[PDB]
């Protein structure tokens, strides 16, 4: 079916429509109308599969279009590479009044983003996310960044897109992997701010992996809306509320720093990292071996890992993590909590160890 | 001393200044003891005042870093300010710290975006070591640096917490940056306060000698202004903020054919601003004495009030039209109305301004 969620954040106001076909709409690609001009960014990866497409609805529209096509991968989300999307749009004489369009994931998504706020001190910007795991995390919040060679995410602004185009067909395309990294997110919502949600995945987690039209589309819907729920109860992190959305990633963090780049996705290091992090939570007397259990069953079900890498040992988790988790309290509420002791964490990786 | 608070975006600042002001109680608030700043400056002011600002913040608590950027508007660049954030990350600096800009437009304004875009956004401290910087990027929050096809084409709004103005860091700045400085100052009387432009009329001798209680009165005055001007036009589009452009059009066809440092800035802004006048009686609205006591003015402070020699009417026009598609052409101008009143006057005549242009050939 078509969903629609409305995001409210810093008095800004935005849709995000989802719906398969998407692209071919009547403004589709609203706010943009005839006479406006669009520069849109991809990647190597996405252009031969979607840029003609929508080039030609734009084109069809009145709206002028240019592109810019980068290299497929998270290093190119750099500060040099911005930098050539600023120089594609100043040769064009892209003015004030145009509209940067990140046709991508999150990768795309956070460079573009960070261009749009950016360029002469901020455009208009439309996110076109094409992977799960974007549209249900980069889709809300107003995280722009590129990395620097000493931090991740350390260059970057707040900047809210004026629209988010979700056509489901774009799924058909995401190599199945990246689709179960995605869910891995769906699922972590479920376990921390709406059990009900959860138990909605439990029943329908089959026909998302079919990519089924009725239960992604509500699946993205119901993500956004927590996300931006969250965000919005936080917006500068006054209480840790926003803090919950690191279930799963501090654990999973060290595994993708020990595994490298591509080995373990993000999804999967934060599929293992929930139960973790669960297993963390029966340690302190606050969660029980059922709840865990319920978490780790429906991780399997989306085809993720529930066990951490054999090649890491739980001395090489810590170095990357006296310690702050995000833990669960039921399935459906969590917490923040500081001061957990290292050989609780470590306990509890080595419950994970296959 | 000398204090203005400034309130724009929903953000609040003070503009304090006052002769030795690097030197007293909490000259540098917000900054407050324990907490870390990262003083970015360049190779010529480093050696000037680098050393007293970090003692004076490490006498308070405060764990101070630098970073020394080489000089000059060619350094303006992305890639410059990289190297800003590398050393903030060498030296581990968490959302907690603060950018300190200590040096003048060029600084401020790179050292502004990299606050904006450090982690999303850090606190900045300004600590404007010119005249111009003081009187006009202290206030309206841009930032931004270079690219090679366009100035200032990348950047955001991001305010300061404070800016620090301590009249004796013009003792050593070069008499000819003083004076461009002084055009910035002259426009504000012009565009929005006759009052202070009669007020110049009889202080700018004691501004060009560097007196330190006009020259905060002056300071103090121009922050305000421009932030009654930028305050009337946040919310709702138009232009009030584009009257801060008088003699901006005429001036930046003067730096753009004479080329990169001939003219300064303010010596541009200047002639030009004499060109607005003189298009101003040409329309009807502004008298040959109105012109002449802007001309006075200027020859005090040492400005000219004439274009190069080097160019004729038709070089100034291919730069004053906002561009030149077959739907452009449009030479669009801020002009006086009177000593402190002026307006945007849309699609001027080519005649007029070839006019206008003329009668301030030397
Ligand atoms: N709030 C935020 O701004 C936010 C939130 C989470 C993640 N991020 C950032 O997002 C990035 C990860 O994003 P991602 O997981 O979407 O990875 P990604 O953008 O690298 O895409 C994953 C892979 O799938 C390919 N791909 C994408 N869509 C496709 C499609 N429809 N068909 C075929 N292949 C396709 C990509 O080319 C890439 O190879 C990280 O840089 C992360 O920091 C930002
Ligand atoms: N609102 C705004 O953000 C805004 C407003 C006006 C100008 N600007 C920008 O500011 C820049 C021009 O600034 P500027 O005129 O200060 O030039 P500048 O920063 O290049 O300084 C002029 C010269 O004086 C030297 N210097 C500065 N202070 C000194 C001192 N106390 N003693 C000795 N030497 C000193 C500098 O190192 C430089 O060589 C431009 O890039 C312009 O875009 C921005
Ligand atoms: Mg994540
Ligand atoms: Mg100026």
């Amino acid at each position: 079916g078509m969903e629609k969620v409305t995001v409210t954040l810093d008095e800004r106001s935005y849709p995000i429509n989802i719906a398969p076909s998407l692209y071919q709409q009547q403004d589709a690609f609203w706010p943009l109308t005839a006479g406006q001009r669009a520069m849109i960014v991809t990647n190597e990866t996405l252009a031969p599969l979607y840029l003609h497409k929508i080039q030609t609805v734009l084109e069809v529209s009145g709206v002028k279009v240019d592109s810019i096509i980068l290299p497929d991968g998270e290093q190119y989300k750099s500060l040099f590479i911005m930098n050539d999307v600023f120089t594609a749009l100043l040769e064009k004489h892209h003015n004030r009044d145009t509209t940067l369009i990140a046709l991508g994931g999150g990768v795309i998504g956070d460079l573009t983003g960070f261009a749009a706020a950016s360029y002469q001190r901020g455009v208009r910007f439309i996110q076109v996310p094409t992977t799960l795991l974007s549209q249900v995390d980069s889709s809300v919040g107003g995280k722009t960044a590129v990395n620097h060679p000493l931090g991740k995410n350390m260059i970057g602004a707040f900047y809210q897109p004026a629209s988010v185009v979700i056509d489901l067909d774009c799924l058909k395309t995401l190599p199945k992997r990246e689709l179960s990294s995605g869910l891995a997110e769906v699922i972590k919502y479920g376990i921390i701010l709406d059990g009900e949600f959860f138990s909605w995945l439990e029943e329908n987690i089959d026909a998302l992996m079919a990519l089924d039209n009725q239960a992604m589309a509500y699946c993205i819907r119901r993500c956004c809306e927590l996300k931006a729920q969250v965000v919005a109860a936080d917006e500068k992190e006054t209480s840790g509320l926003r803090a919950l959305l690191n279930l799963g990633h501090t654990f999973g963090h060290a595994i993708e720093a020990e595994m490298g780049y591509g080995v373990w996705l993000h999804g999967e290091a934060v599929a293992a990292g929930m139960v973790m992090a669960a297993k963390t939570a029966e340690l302190i007397g606050q969660f029980t071996p059922e709840q865990t259990d319920r978490v780790i069953a429906l991780l399997k079900r989306a085809e993720l890992p529930v066990t951490g890498p054999a090649k890491m040992q739980p001395d090489d988790y810590l170095p990357h993590m006296k310690l702050h988790l995000i833990l669960p309290t039921t399935i459906g509420h969590s917490e923040m909590r500081s001061d957990v002791d290292a050989s609780t964490v470590t306990a509890a990786i080595s419950a994970c160890i296959p």
